């Protein structure tokens, strides 16, 4: 069923491009998937809009530097303020969309990690919900890759917090200090959406104490092995791996790996891990370097157990 699971996750994504929501007629969920598929699909419909706003994030570095250069010129102070406020509005909408990702993740984890079935049978039984989980990770990695290449995001928000505080001394859709602190910890992360999704998966394990942990962890490791085997085998590469399919699976694999490393007690690098770390890193290495550097940075920074003394030197040196 390893070939079937590949045909399930990599199904109808070639003719698909940049769309994170699943077509209802194409995915064809079962009766037991309808109430969750509908909820998750609404969040996935907005994921494309969130990602497009991040691509259009030009930043206010030019106006900020000019205002700081001439701090007595009120026209330049208001020109920078008029430019950075709609951008902080976008940053506000991105962080609030991260909270919606946590809700849609618990609906998927709640169904894909039931007590009786195995991970392999869950991805085959609840095929539509398994596709949505991969699409949530797809957007998560694609969002965090843009954030890493856009240094104006943290500079715009830091200048906002400095100017706000001291403007409401000297001088509705405004941001409060309580929300700003959570946004600052959000954008200080190398992978903001993935860190959030990582905590949400840890929350799911704690909310379901009566649920065994491998029902969640082996679901992530199965998805990692489905993507790894598809990408590393040429027999399966000439059958399924295309431009959009490889880029999709590369990001689904890195997503579940980091989730696994935070939820699985010993991590994804220990001897008892079920993720082929060397094989997953190698697949990233055989890819063109520029298109995967964001994913490699995720495996080097968002990881919990990478720098452990129990962790191997081969992968440690593999990620150098």
């Amino acid at each position: 069923s390893m070939g079937n699971l590949i045909k399930v996750l990599t199904r109808d994504i070639d003719h698909n491009a940049s769309h994170f929501f699943l077509d209802f007629e194409n995915a064809q969920p079962t009766e037991a998937e309808r109430e969750i598929f509908n909820q998750v699909n609404v969040v996935l419909k907005d994921a494309e809009g969130i990602l497009n706003d991040l691509q259009s994030y030009r930043g206010a570095g030019h106006e900020i530097r000019e205002a700081i250069q001439h701090p007595n010129d009120e026209n330049l102070q208001e020109k920078a303020w008029s430019a950075v406020c709609p951008l902080v509005g976008k940053l506000k909408k991105f962080y609030e969309f991260s909270q919606r990702l946590e809700a849609a993740l618990h609906g998927l984890l709640g169904a894909l990690t039931s007590t009786p079935y195995s991970p392999t049978q869950h991805l085959e039984r609840e095929q539509a919900l398994a596709k949505q989980f991969a699409e949530i990770l797809h957007f998560t990695l694609r969002f965090d890759e843009l954030k890493m290449t856009n240094p104006a995001i943290q500079n715009d928000f830091s200048y906002y917090r400095r100017t706000l505080s001291r403007m409401r001394i000297n001088n509705e859709n405004e941001v409060n200090n309580e929300l700003a602190n959570r946004m600052s910890l959000f954008y200080a992360e190398a992978t903001p959406m993935l860190k959030t999704l990582s905590d949400a998966t840890t929350k799911f394990v704690s909310d379901n104490k009566s649920l065994p942990i491998e029902n969640t962890t082996d679901c992530l490791s199965t998805m990692a092995s489905v993507c790894r085997v598809m990408l590393e085998t040429p027999e399966y590469r000439s059958r399924f791996a295309s431009e959009e399919t490889v880029s999709f699976c590369l990001r689904v694999m890195v997503g579940v790996i980091i989730l696994y490393d935070h939820v699985h007690p010993v991590g994804a690098f220990a001897k008892t891990s079920k993720i082929d770390m060397k094989g997953c890193i190698k697949v990233l290495k055989d890819q063109p370097p520029n298109s995967v550097e964001g994913l490699l940075n995720a495996l080097r920074y968002t990881t919990k157990h990478l720098n452990d003394e129990t962790t191997s030197k081969q992968i440690k040196t593999m990620l150098q």
